[PDB]
């Protein structure tokens, strides 16, 4: 016997994502991963010398947002995305001040242990659906339409 609410449903206007001036974000599915720490480390390595932030959204037990970084405004601005998401499983990581390779070794380290659904520094929303124990995310819109072809 499952619940259904009306209010269930693709959410209308997707979640806008706050990305702090200069910053690239990444958000994704985490796969059997229980603890922020497990993100924390595995892109330790990538992000030194730069500011970052990790926000990860506990699906079961004590359902917490959890975060991790080394940068304030950066990590508020990751709680504040899981928050809109709503997702269990989701983490979002914002890294400013760093190299183009540390960012993408940052994606590619989160792929061994997850899914990307977004990793950009354009403006990004997340489509999110709304089901009876949380929402699930559908997909992203990552910067513009295109406006022509290239000559
Ligand atoms: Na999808």
């Amino acid at each position: 016997h499952h619940h259904h609410h009306h209010s269930s449903g693709l959410v209308p206007r997707g979640s806008h994502m706050v990305i702090p001036a200069e910053a690239n974000i990444i958000v994704g599915y985490s796969h059997f991963i229980k603890t922020v720490e497990d993100l924390n480390e595995i892109i330790r390595t990538h992000v030194p010398g730069s500011k970052y932030g990790i926000g990860f959204s506990e699906a079961s037990g004590d359902r917490l947002i959890r975060y991790d970084g080394n940068d304030d405004d950066l990590v508020k601005a990751c709680i504040e995305n899981i928050r809109r998401i709503s997702a269990g499983h989701t983490f979002v990581i914002l890294i400013r001040n760093a190299y183009p390779i540390n960012i993408l070794n940052a994606v590619k380290m989160c792929q061994e242990v997850g899914s990307i659904f977004a990793a950009t520094a354009n403006p990004l929303q997340i489509i999110v659906y709304k089901g009876e124990r949380g929402n699930g995310v559908l997909g992203v819109i990552d910067g513009y339409s295109p406006v022509g072809v290239e000559s």
